[PDB]
C-alpha cells in the first residue's frame, strides 16, 4: 500500500513509532481563521447536502444508503443494517452539529450516494482530555467505489470540524490505516445457536451436533444480580459516577457529562438497552449493549441477523464473569441472536469460561493529529459505535 491520500495527513507513517512520553498534535497552534471557508470540490454531476437526521425522509436517505452499501464481512455473507432510530441516536448527542451530518447527491437522480458523519466528544488518550470528533458511516454508494471519494469527504469534513476549533478526531476501521493506536480482536457468544448455524455465522462438527451445541450454549434464565433493572433518568447521577469512575483507569475513553450520560445510555428499544443495580439508593453495577443488526445477504429463510454489542459493564457488587453472564442473559430476553464484544477493557477476561468464539478480524481504534504510543487493547476504554 502507498497511501497516498493518508501519507498527505496529519498521521503517523505506517512503520512511526513514539515513546509513551510523547502525547500531542502532528500540528498544533491551529488558527480557525485561516481554515478554508470553500466546501471542497466534487465531480461534475454531484453536489454536497446537509443532512438533517432529524427530519424522518433525510434520515431514511442515510439508512437506505448504508442498507444497501455499508460494512460487510470479511466473507462477504452480512452487511451491517443500523436502524434508522440507531441514526438518530447516534447523530444527535449533546451539542451535536447537524452541519457535520454530511450527504453527496448525485444531481440527475436526486439521490444520496455517500456520506459521512461526526459527533464532538471529550476524549481523554493517556491523561490529557481533548475535544474531539468521533468520525463514523464514510460510505460510498457500491457503484462509485475506487473514484478517490472517499478522501473528498475526509477532506470536507475534516474542513468543518476545523471551524469548530476542534484539530482531533477518533475513529475506528477494520481496514489497517496510518495507523491504529490499538487493535482488538472481537468475540461473539452465540445465543440462538440454531439460527447462527442456518445463516452460515457458526458451524457444527461430528463431535458437536445441533443438540449438543443448543446444550452448550443454553442459559439459565436467572439473573446472578437480581435487581438488575433497566436505567431511568434517575439513575443518570450514579450513572455518571460509577461509569466515570471505572473509566479513569484506562488510557483512551470518552470524558462523559451527566448530559451525555443520560443521551448515551438511557435506553431505546432496538437501540440501546442499560440496566443498573441500585442498591442503598446508589447505583453499583451497569450492563449495556447496542443494537446492530445484520442484513443476511442471500439467505431464503432469515433476512436479518439481530446481534446485541457489548457496550459498557461496570460491577461492583458481583464478578465481571457474573455481570458479562447477566448481560448475556438480558440480550437473550430481548430476542438477540449473538452477542458481541471486544478484548478491550476487562473483556477478555471473561471470553473463555463465558463461552465466546473468536471471530475472524479485529476492529484498528485510529487518531487524528494525534502522536502517541500505541497499547494493548486491555487498555482501550472506549467502545464505538
Ligand atoms: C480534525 C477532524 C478530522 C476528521 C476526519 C478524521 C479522519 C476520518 C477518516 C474516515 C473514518 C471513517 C470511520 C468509519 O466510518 C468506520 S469504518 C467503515 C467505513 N465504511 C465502509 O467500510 C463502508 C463500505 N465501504 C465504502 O463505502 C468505501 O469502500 C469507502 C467509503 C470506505 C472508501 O471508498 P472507496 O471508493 O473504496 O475508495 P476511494 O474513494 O477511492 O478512496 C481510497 C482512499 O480511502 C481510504 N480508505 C478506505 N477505507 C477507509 C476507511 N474506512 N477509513 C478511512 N480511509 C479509508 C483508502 O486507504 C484510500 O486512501 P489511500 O490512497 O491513502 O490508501
Ligand atoms: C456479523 O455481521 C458483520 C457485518 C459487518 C462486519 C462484521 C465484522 C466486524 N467488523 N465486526 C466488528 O467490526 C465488530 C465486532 C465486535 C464489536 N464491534 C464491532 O464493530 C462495531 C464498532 C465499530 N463499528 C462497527 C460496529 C460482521
Ligand atoms: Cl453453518
Ligand atoms: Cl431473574
Ligand atoms: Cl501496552
Ligand atoms: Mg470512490
Amino acid at each position: 500500500m502507498d497511501y497516498k491520500f493518508w501519507y498527505t495527513q496529519p498521521v503517523p507513517k505506517i512503520n512511526d513509532e513514539f515513546n509513551e512520553s510523547v502525547n500531542e498534535p502532528f500540528i498544533s497552534d491551529n488558527k480557525v481563521e485561516d481554515v478554508r471557508k470553500d466546501e471542497y470540490k466534487l465531480p461534475p454531476g454531484y453536489s454536497w447536502y446537509v443532512c438533517d437526521v432529524k427530519d424522518e425522509k433525510d434520515r431514511s436517505e442515510i439508512y437506505t444508503l448504508l442498507t444497501d452499501n455499508y460494512v460487510e464481512d470479511d466473507d462477504n455473507i452480512f452487511r451491517f443494517n443500523y436502524s434508522a432510530e440507531f441514526l438518530l441516536w447516534a447523530l444527535t448527542s449533546p451539542n451535536y452539529l447537524k452541519t457535520w451530518h454530511i450527504g453527496v447527491k448525485y444531481d440527475a437522480s436526486n439521490k444520496l450516494i455517500g456520506f459521512i458523519s461526526a459527533i464532538p466528544t471529550d476524549i481523554c488518550i493517556h491523561k490529557r482530555t481533548i475535544k474531539m470528533a468521533e468520525v463514523n458511516f464514510l460510505c460510498v454508494h457500491k457503484t462509485l467505489r475506487s473514484k478517490r471519494l472517499a478522501p473528498v469527504l475526509i477532506k470536507e469534513i475534516t474542513r468543518r470540524i476545523n471551524l469548530e476549533n476542534i484539530w482531533q478526531a477518533i475513529y475506528t476501521a477494520g481496514v489497517y490505516l496510518p495507523k491504529p493506536v490499538s487493535d482488538a480482536r472481537y468475540y461473539h457468544r452465540s445465543i440462538n445457536v440454531k439460527k447462527l448455524i442456518e445463516i452460515g455465522f457458526s458451524s457444527l462438527n461430528s463431535r458437536l451436533t445441533m443438540s449438543r451445541a443448543i446444550k452448550l450454549y443454553r442459559v439459565e434464565d436467572t439473573l446472578n444480580i437480581k435487581n438488575m433493572r433497566l436505567m431511568k433518568k434517575k439513575d443518570v447521577e450514579g450513572v455518571h459516577k460509577l461509569l466515570g469512575s471505572y473509566l479513569e483507569q484506562f488510557n483512551l475513553y470518552a470524558v462523559f457529562t451527566k448530559e451525555e450520560i443520560a443521551h448515551w445510555f438511557l435506553p431505546i428499544e432496538n437501540v440501546i438497552y442499560t440496566y443498573v443495580n441500585e442498591e442503598n439508593g446508589k447505583i453499583k453495577d451497569m450492563i449495556s449493549f447496542y443494537s446492530l443488526p445484520s442484513q443476511i445477504l442471500g439467505n431464503d429463510k432469515y433476512s436479518t441477523l439481530n446481534a446485541a454489542y457489548s457496550f459498557y459493564n461496570v460491577t461492583t457488587t458481583a464478578t465481571f464473569k457474573q455481570l458479562m453472564q447477566d448481560a448475556i442473559l438480558l440480550a437473550k430476553r430481548n430476542n438477540f441472536d449473538v452477542f458481541n464484544a471486544l478484548e478491550v477493557m476487562q473483556n477478555k477476561s471473561v471470553f473463555e469460561d463465558l463461552k465466546f468464539g473468536e471471530g475472524d478480524g479485529s476492529l484498528k481504534y485510529y487518531l487524528y493529529n494525534w502522536k502517541c504510543a500505541s497499547f494493548a487493547p486491555a487498555h482501550v476504554g472506549i467502545v464505538l459505535l
